[PDB]
């Protein structure tokens, strides 16, 4: 679990979106695993604007911060999971590290501000989806 509160806004992997979520919706796309909802109080994290490739990742299964090497953000297949079927993926950045189910939501970070949550993993990959192109998430 995990999310991204930015301004208004919260960001969570859609697989984990509550009914709340739902019924307050600013934005999903199922192909990022991404949606984002409204928020009544404002959000302690900054997004990165920027195309790093090395940051930290929070990973809950072993209650750690890894710092990791990643791809930029690719349509990539990604093979079955207990909460997706094996699919293609958009906006996905891979890095070799430990991620479950469970990892889902945790941050990756940058010097710049907040990169993507975990969305993926298995094979000794983990796999985030990236928010630093969504660039309306810093204004309205
Ligand atoms: O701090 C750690 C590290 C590894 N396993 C457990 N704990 C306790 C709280 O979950
Ligand atoms: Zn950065």
């Amino acid at each position: 679990s995990g999310a991204i509160y930015v301004g208004n806004y919260r960001v969570v992997n859609r697989h984990l979106a509550t009914h709340n979520d739902w019924a307050n919706l600013v934005w999903e796309d199922s192909s990022r695993d991404l949606l984002v909802s409204s928020t009544t109080a404002q959000g302690c994290d900054t997004i990165a604007r920027c195309d790093c490739q090395t940051g930290v990742y929070y990973c809950s299964s072993r209650r750690k911060h890894y710092p990791v090497s990643f791809s930029k953000p690719s349509l990539i297949f990604v093979e079955a999971s207990e909460y997706y079927p094996a699919r293609y993926q958009s906006h996905l950045m891979l890095a070799v590290g430990h991620s479950e189910p469970g990892d889902c939501g945790g941050i990756l970070r940058c010097q710049h501000g907040v990169v993507g949550i975990v969305s993926t993993g298995g094979n000794g990959l983990v796999g985030f989806a990236d928010v630093r192109d969504l660039l309306w998430l810093d204004e309205e």
